DNA sequence: GTTGGATGGTAGG
DNA sequence: CTAACGCTACCATCCAACC
């Protein structure tokens, strides 16, 4: 088969610039103000202008504003952005029907039936790039491979604003060359676990017995790599099924007091149930971010579905349960619904 | 023991 | 208040209850 992974470039920022052309060419940091103090927040993302100075997603604003104070600091609007993503998705659905929407800014089409070889595959790659450009004035990165995984690595190499194929000549090359941290699904804990065993490339994993591999990075991780390294990896594109919908929010100051904490919780619950839409969940989870940034979960499942009124009375139970079993304060709190019908 | 739950980890550049 | 927002998938661990 043939997969055509597609990730939009510096998404949220590039939407702001589509809506505000004067921003083009300047640094633009899309932010997430928590309003605990002035400019308490986080950078959601920043255009490649601003990245050159090291303002990258995840860092604090106040720190970003050091690095670049004169850059254009816009606030995150998730709803403006989804609408776009949604519009762009329905263009991608012109080309293939089999489309998997991995994230807010990326998808895999299975263009197997639509093309006979990479040449054509790529040519469609250029076609997508252009329509999205003419229709939505956004620039994307196309990545093409025989499977999902190499599709992704392809477009890691490619981005920004680039198309990039990985034929077999290649795949088999990278299996004995590409360093193992570049394999998606392989973070840092895995990075260390693997270096310990002297495993730096996919090729290393069929010169080592399965059974140790399992007892060091887990079974599920092992088999996958082994598969990839044998190049027998066939894990097909298939429609998303949102398995959970959550929301967690930040408090003006940290707290242990239920009266202090409740109004925030209830906001997330309202916002969560609205996200849900038609879906009915079997399980709730109150989630806490502690003062020193541990993440603390408490949940329950029900045999039957969870009404909104159930969710309110229940969340508070769990929140007390949290307050009980850990003595720390709370920076953020929220809920996460799961196990739909 | 054999699942399906409860809690946490790792990763998503 | 003094830095760390926001979102989801999936796997591993401990463990409690039916074959
Ligand atoms: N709130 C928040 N949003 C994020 C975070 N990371 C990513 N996002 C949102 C904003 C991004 O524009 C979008 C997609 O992220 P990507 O991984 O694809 O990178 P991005 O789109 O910013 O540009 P990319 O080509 O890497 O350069 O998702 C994060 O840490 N926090
Ligand atoms: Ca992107
Ligand atoms: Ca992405
Ligand atoms: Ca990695």
């Amino acid at each position: 088969g043939i997969v055509l992974f597609v990730d939009f470039d510096y998404f949220y920022a590039q939407v702001e610039e589509v809506l505000n052309p004067s921003l083009k060419g300047k640094p633009v940091v899309v932010c997430v103000f928590s309003g605990r103090f002035e400019d308490s927040g986080a950078v959601a993302t920043a255009n490649y202008e601003a990245r050159k100075f090291g303002v990258k997603a995840g860092i604090p604003i106040v720190e970003a504003k050091k690095i670049l104070p004169n850059a254009v600091y816009l606030p995150m609007r998730k709803e403006v952005y989804q609408q776009v993503s949604s519009r762009i998705m329905n263009l991608l659905r012109e080309y293939s029907e089999k489309i998997e929407i991995a994230s807010i800014d990326e998808a895999y089409l299975d263009i197997s039936d639509k093309v006979r070889d990479y040449r054509e595959a790529y040519n469609l790659g250029l076609e997508i790039k252009n329509k999205i450009l003419e229709k939505e004035k956004i620039t994307v990165t196309v990545g093409i491979s025989k499977n999902k995984v190499f599709a992704k690595i392809a477009a890691d190499m490619a981005k920004p604003n680039g198309i990039k194929v990985i034929d077999d000549e290649e795949v088999k090359r990278l299996i004995r060359e590409l360093d193992i941290a570049d394999v998606p699904g392989i973070g840092n804990i895995t990075a260390e676990k693997l270096k310990k065993l002297g495993i730096n490339k996919l090729v290393d994993t069929l010169s080592i017995e399965f059974d140790k591999l399992k007892g060091m990075i887990g079974e599920a991780k092992a088999k996958y790599l082994i598969s990839l390294a044998r190049d027998e990896y066939n894990e097909p594109i298939r429609t998303r099924v949102r398995k959970s919908i959550g929301r967690i929010v930040t408090m003006k100051r940290n707290s242990r007091n239920l009266e202090e904490i409740k109004p925030y919780l209830f906001r997330a619950i309202e916002e969560s149930y609205y996200k849900l839409d038609k879906r009915i969940p079997k399980a709730i989870h109150v989630v806490a971010v502690t003062e020193d940034l541990d993440i603390v979960s408490r949940g329950r499942t029900f045999p039957h579905g969870i009404s909104k009124e159930t969710a309110y009375s229940e969340s508070v139970k769990l929140l007390q349960k949290i307050l009980e079993e850990d003595e720390r304060k709370i920076r953020r709190i929220g809920v996460r619904f799961s196990k739909f019908i």
